């Protein structure tokens, strides 16, 4: 596969980022050539968070990613405004389709043309370059295949949705649980907040059709009914899960195994200083192990209670930052208390680790409906911000006890147990989500001798 060259375009944020840096890593294991290419502005970011060698490459065991960041025009268009995602995405479209076939070009003149493009739905002008330059493109999607199919029929009307008229009504999709209005990934809702969140996503649908191939991290025994379904329309490959493909660890270790309950929430957002007071006393109440990752004021206070510090004893630890990886692989790690975007259901699905459901919005209230009914290694906590309450210390500590002793606490341990070790198997050797991978190379190869 060394002819092979995939050229991966990434949007801005860690959620579009990390997944489509773990794919490219995934295709330097197996020898290809890849290019992750990344909009300038967040270029120090992931510069600094990875160190790039003198050719701004790494090594991924046997092979290499080099990284290309590339002038989006953006700070000479924006000057002192301050940042407006919704501009960005719009701007990054129009200077996207200039930029992007000057790079392609560059790499037919380096004797390295590009076989395949890989998007993701927040750069969906990709697909009309590749189409226009006669080069295959797949999109990655990042969220989960329940996500997909919502995303999907909405973009089509093929189901009725909450409406302003209708605002709380059910939504039946094929091959999935009936979704409450709530459930539905709630951009879509006509209260949320973030409609424009809703409009990028919904921007992959307007010509879905130009991938031959929509990668998904997800595997096939975690959404087998939505898969099988979708698949009929949509040529979709369950590749998942990515990051499986092949302070905090000191205070762990010296916590018994299955004791500590992990609760960070603020990777997506700032919780308010009345339901930061409501967690810390509920966790205080329930008595149990943890380790809290708690947003510093970024300078609100988040400030702990009195008695907090006294009562936590040695049972406890606060911390501004943590490895969440390391941490869920952790032996003394019982649960997560999560926001349940994408990337961390999947993590905790497949570190073996029930979860605390604490959604705030987009798809995270689905995928909190499936770690709860459909998965069932979950016990609910919230239902998301659009609820528009605090979630007081009584709930939190029921959610806490539940998740760690008793019949509930049983059973959504020995589920997490067997949802370990089908996504372990799902990557290794033979796996359902690695001979996608090693298909998917096919594909592309079969699309570069045509």
């Amino acid at each position: 596969n060394d002819n092979l060259h995939i050229f991966l375009v990434c949007f801005i944020g860690q959620g579009v980022v990390n997944p489509m840096l773990r794919l490219g890593k995934a295709f330097a294991s197996k020898g290809l050539l890849v290019t992750l290419s990344a909009p300038e502005i967040v270029g120090r970011e992931i510069r600094k968070a990875n160190n790039l060698n003198d050719d701004q490459s790494i090594k991924v065991g046997n092979g290499m990613i080099r990284f290309e960041f590339f002038d989006d025009g953006w700070e000479s268009v924006n000057g002192s405004k301050p940042f407006d995602v919704g501009v960005y995405i719009n701007h990054l479209d129009q200077a996207g389709r200039q930029k992007l076939p000057i790079m392609l070009k560059k790499h037919e003149e380096s004797g390295t043309p590009v076989s395949c493009l890989i998007l993701n739905p927040l750069v969906p002008w990709v697909a009309d370059v590749a189409d226009s330059l006669q080069i295959p493109c797949a999109t990655l999607w990042v969220q989960s295949c329940a996500s997909f199919s919502a995303y999907y029929h909405y973009h089509h009307g093929l189901v009725p949705f909450p409406t302003e008229s209708e605002p709380e009504i059910d939504v039946q999709l094929p091959g999935m649980p009936l979704l409450k209005y709530d459930e539905v990934p709630d951009y879509l809702h006509p209260r949320t907040p973030y409609p424009f969140f809703g409009t990028n996503i919904l921007g992959q649908f307007k010509n879905l059709s130009k991938n031959f191939c929509i990668l998904m991290d997800t595997f096939y025994e975690l959404e087998h009914e939505t898969i099988d379904s979708i698949t009929k329309i949509c040529p979709i490959k369950p590749i998942g899960p990515l990051f499986k493909i092949p302070d905090c660890k000191e205070w762990l270790d010296t916590r018994p195994p299955s004791t500590v309950v992990y609760v960070s929430v603020g990777s997506v957002v700032y919780l308010k200083q009345e339901q930061v007071t409501e967690m810390a006393y509920g966790i205080l109440n329930s008595e149990v192990s943890f380790l809290w990752v708690l947003r510093p004021p970024s300078k609100e206070p988040h400030v702990l209670p009195e008695e907090f510090w006294e009562k936590a004893g040695d049972r406890g630890k606060v911390v501004q930052w943590s490895p969440q990886e390391q941490v869920l692989a952790h032996p003394a790690t019982a649960a997560f208390l999560t926001h349940c975007g994408w990337n961390s259901t999947q993590e905790a699905i497949s570190s073996g680790v029930p979860v605390i459901t604490f959604p705030q919005f987009g798809d995270q209230v689905t995928n909190a409906k499936f770690l709860v009914e459909e998965f069932k290694v979950g016990v609910r906590l919230s239902r998301g911000e659009l609820e528009n309450r605090i979630i007081t210390r009584d709930e939190v500590e029921r959610a806490l006890r539940e998740i760690t002793s008793g019949p509930k606490a049983e059973e959504v341990k020995e589920n997490a147990l067997k949802w370990k070790k089908a996504a372990e198997e799902t990557v290794a050797k033979g796996g359902n989500s690695e001979r996608n991978l090693v298909e998917f190379i096919e594909e592309v190869a079969r699309k570069t001798g045509s």
